[PDB]
């Protein structure tokens, strides 16, 4: 249903061969950083005019070997040409070069062979239907098909307002004009209306064989320059305002293409979200290529491609159509905002709540503070399912590690019903389906603490029937309690809750006020407390998000 | 305790009348991105000798008026003399231009006034230990006195480390150089060991009147290049592993102060948490100002000044010595990353956990979705008190709103015992002292749900004493719920809440799971609800959030 | 000397010619210090431009644009707002331009520099 169907990558600078899946919006982000340029710069050879006429440097194959060329091709998908307007504008330029056969796809190549002497390799663009027998763009002078059908407009992170309005003025009431244009002439009169212009003359011509010497604007009219004035930071903003009602009407004719480098350069922090609620939420922007930094420009992230480059130095690429479900709309922007910054990371720790956070941050400080450093990340995930986030980091190559207590929920109306939340979420992510609810027999006189106990045992009950499949949770980076978190800390500081609590039942305790508590806990914790919780098996998870 | 106290700009570009309190680290932020810029740019002319030189032109005057004068003072304590090294690095170079009777306080101001006829206001350095009758900085030539006590070192947001390197490389065994010396002479030798050298000098020497052309870096040794290599983004911070090694060595004799513009700019996330380690919890930065627009820059920050610079187009600045007590040690990396991204809004709610953000969020989206572009933001708090949230705010002029339940918490060791901490903590923000926590007599037959009911009771009963003292937390915007969120929300949605499930109690099946209940309240929840929950009084926050 | 300045910079200035130079850029530089009546109808005369340039389509959909995006963008013209003589060019009636330069160079540096010794 998208018209940019992938990319492949073919010798070209880091990319020895690399292929990317595309969408209409595409996302670009990771360490390498010469990847995410080279990536926008292979796209801009492919589709930008004046990038493309400068050819291949020596430099710009992989390398630096002139044997093997570079090949950049685009594949298109065309099966919406019914319902869609762009892709009769395609349709109307590529003329005869599709078959019949094969008219829901078409290729748009790059080929470039190095030659010793001309030291200089040339771009060869080639588009068919068929990708063994492409056949040559026709183009005449210094534009080609191509330059007909896609117009790629390129957003540099720092950019001059005035000098882009320029570029605009031109193409974007006469008898009011005509009045303008005699007062304009009108300054120049009363202008020399006078001892210079005698004097420099007397001047020059015994220098040489009338010097009036006027005013700018008023030979060329108002309209030379017409500078814009509103009633650094903001007018960077106000370029990109230009840009959306400037790019539809100067070219509705064509598809228009925007690569946007980080744009997050010199932008406040609550620009970047009205910036990404614009790329994602409005249709302004149908086509772009974004490569950023930023977490808080994905705030408003939906239906787009993340694509994510490696750390490594192969530039390895994994991309991921990122698409958030109506059951989860009421509560998109509570999750987008936890997931964005857990794209940069390079392990994610999936936990439930902030009683979560309050102890893994203190056990992690004083284990390995420099957790983050090195890519981990703590991302909290309540009330939802785990399937969306596995689903996003899994596709990118994040290492996702979730830790998350057995409970047990009771269905509304009807009493003694409950079920199995604990267990369904980690046989979610494995694919299996949702366990049979169950139902468990408490006494009328049996609550409160009494009440609770009981249901524990139905837990380390119900963990025990399941011991194969917390097997299978454990190869797939999934750590389940037995009961909960409180009662896997006591089982590896039992001592130590004893004695910061004087509680003869430090479980019972936390669990009160859970956050408060947790609070006063790692406040009287111990270093050897810290290292005594992380060496634990029952926290394994720390160990895996820290990468040992 | 701090050698910086504070600087004074006067009639300085946007800068009519600002104070601003320093100290050793500093970070500036904020909308007007033109007033940080200015801000180190100010400082530069002060201490930066090759950007003093050049003058103020007319635009450098305030409002572009030359009759005002451009003044700029630099207030210093060394009352800390007698153990602080650098303090009597400025009292070796000062001499006796300080008095004893005001030995503890010294100023450094630069005055400027323009001439007509000159057309440029060069820039006179002052200094002394009164501000009344401050006396010229001695200099002879291009260099002053204050050049040999401070060396300001500006890192640019982009910056090559080749070329910073081929700086650093003079200044920072024989017999293996003299090995090398000779075999440098060895290739010369080699190289001409011939049939270009005779052939261009028979075309020279008939063109004008020995054409040899040997090969670079063998003239001048090994030293002349010696680029580094490892084993875009990742040699930016080898370029700050430079600075650190560098200044030290090359400038241990004199005060280096750092100016760090924007060094986010190009860096990922995880390298960010890295530079803000170094800059905080490093001593390696003694003295640096740091402009910035992230905040996971200021994930460990500590010990620092926040200089706030105001929307406004006045320029205020508002400044904050952000400092972590001990008591908040052990949750303070927890606490940082959350009141970074406080810090750029402009009206923070204080929420408790995430089952009120994921209300929030749901609700704010259906009633005003753009309220962060508008400089709202949601900041949850758990287990801490809000003091040290509500001071930071506070000073940086930003909007602090608080919204938390009214709990009792029972005292460890002693069953019957409640504390009234939804009480203490608001008045812990109006100063008062926390309230003697109170003893409730509940029967052992009473329990679970019969029991929570009967502590909603005197939840109720408090807050109707209090009735005053509620009415002092609305003028401080403080927002405390009668019993919590969950009686407030049924209040404003009672219907709703009762149809959406189903059960006779919602707001006790809400409290069962706080957070999945919630999220299923959310999905269900209409739009009308979340206007009628944002009408509704019990929820004025998020009006004030908003900002109508 | 005091601050950038010294006595000898009261006593010289150094006329540096490049080989190569623009006419209006140097220009720009000696225009501010090189009637009074016939100027102020000039300058209301200036005024009377803007009012009828605005006189439409793009002012209020740019902000529409601009308001959602960000919490009047009439954008006017230059000149304009400070006046005739920010720019004020001359106009004859590049090689001949350079001995123009020349003849600014004579006229300038005498009434610039009367009270001290060119170089």
């Amino acid at each position: 249903s998208s018209k940019f169907s992938n990319i492949t990558i073919k010798n070209f600078r880091n990319f020895e061969k690399v292929n990317i899946n595309l969408d209409n919006k595409n996302v670009i982000f990771g360490m390498n950083d010469i990847g995410k340029t080279n990536f926008l710069y292979a796209l801009r050879f492919l589709l930008d005019k004046e990038i493309r006429k400068f050819g291949f440097n020596k430099s710009d194959y992989h390398k630096h070997d002139t044997s093997k060329k570079i090949e950049i091709i685009l594949t298109l998908d065309l099966s919406n040409y019914e319902k869609d307007e762009d892709t009769k504008k395609l349709i109307s330029v590529v003329k005869g070069a599709r078959t019949s056969a094969n008219a829901d796809v078409f290729y748009i190549a790059l080929e470039s062979k190095y030659d010793d002497k001309e030291l200089y390799g040339n771009i060869i663009l080639k588009w068919g239907s068929e990708l063994d027998n492409l056949i040559d763009i026709p183009g005449r002078g210094n534009i080609n098909a191509l330059d007909n059908v896609f117009k790629v407009i390129y957003i540099n992170p720092l950019v001059d307002l005035d000098k882009l309005f320029a570029q605009n003025k031109k193409y974007i009431d006469e008898g009011i004009l005509n009045n303008i244009k005699s007062l304009t002439d009108q300054v120049n009169q009363q202008i020399g209306e006078k001892g210079f212009q005698q004097e420099i003359t007397s001047e020059y011509r015994s220098l040489k064989k009338s010097i009036e010497l006027k005013s700018e604007m008023a030979i060329k009219g108002f309209f030379s320059d017409i500078i814009p004035y509103i009633k650094d930071g903001r007018r960077k903003m106000l370029s990109y305002s230009i840009y959306n009602y400037l790019a539809k009407k100067k070219y509705e004719d064509k598809i228009v293409i925007y690569l946007i480098e980080e744009p997050e350069i010199s932008l406040h922090r609550s620009m970047q979200i009205a910036l990404s609620k614009q790329l994602f939420e409005q249709s302004t922007y149908k086509y772009f290529f974004l490569s950023t930094h930023s977490p808080e420009l994905l705030y408003e992230m939906d239906n787009t491609r993340l694509i994510r480059v490696h750390s490594t130095e192969k530039v390895v690429c994994s991309s991921h159509m990122y698409n958030v479900e109506e059951a989860y709309g009421s509560v998109k922007k509570k999750l987008n905002k936890a997931l964005s910054s857990a794209l940069f990371a390079e392990r994610v720790l999936l936990i439930e709540g902030p009683s979560e956070k309050i102890l893994f941050e203190k056990v992690l400080d004083e284990v390995e503070p420099e957790y983050e450093l090195n890519g981990g990340f703590l991302l909290e995930v309540g009330g939802t399912y785990f399937n969306h986030y596995v689903c996003t980091l899994n596709d990118l190559g994040i290492t996702h590690i979730i830790k998350t207590d057995n409970d047990l929920k009771s269905k509304k109306g009807k009493k003694g019903v409950y079920e199995l939340l604990g267990l369904n979420r980690c046989l979610n992510l494995l694919g299996r389906e949702n366990l049979d609810e169950i139902t468990i027999d408490i006494p009328e006189d049996i609550k409160g603490k009494k009440k609770k106990e009981r249901l524990n045992e139905r837990k380390k009950e119900i963990f025990k029937q399941y011991k194969n499949e917390v097997g299978e949770f454990l190869g797939e980076r999934i750590y389940l309690s037995e009961i909960d978190l409180e009662n896997d800390l006591y089982s590896a500081i039992g001592e130590s809750m004893k004695r910061i609590f004087e509680n003869e039942d430090p479980v019972h305790y936390l669990q009160k006020s859970k956050l408060f508590n947790m609070v006063e806990l790692v406040n009287n914790l111990s270093t050897k407390d810290c290292f005594d919780v992380f060496e634990h098996e029952k926290f394994a998870c720390l160990k895996e998000l820290v990468g040992s």
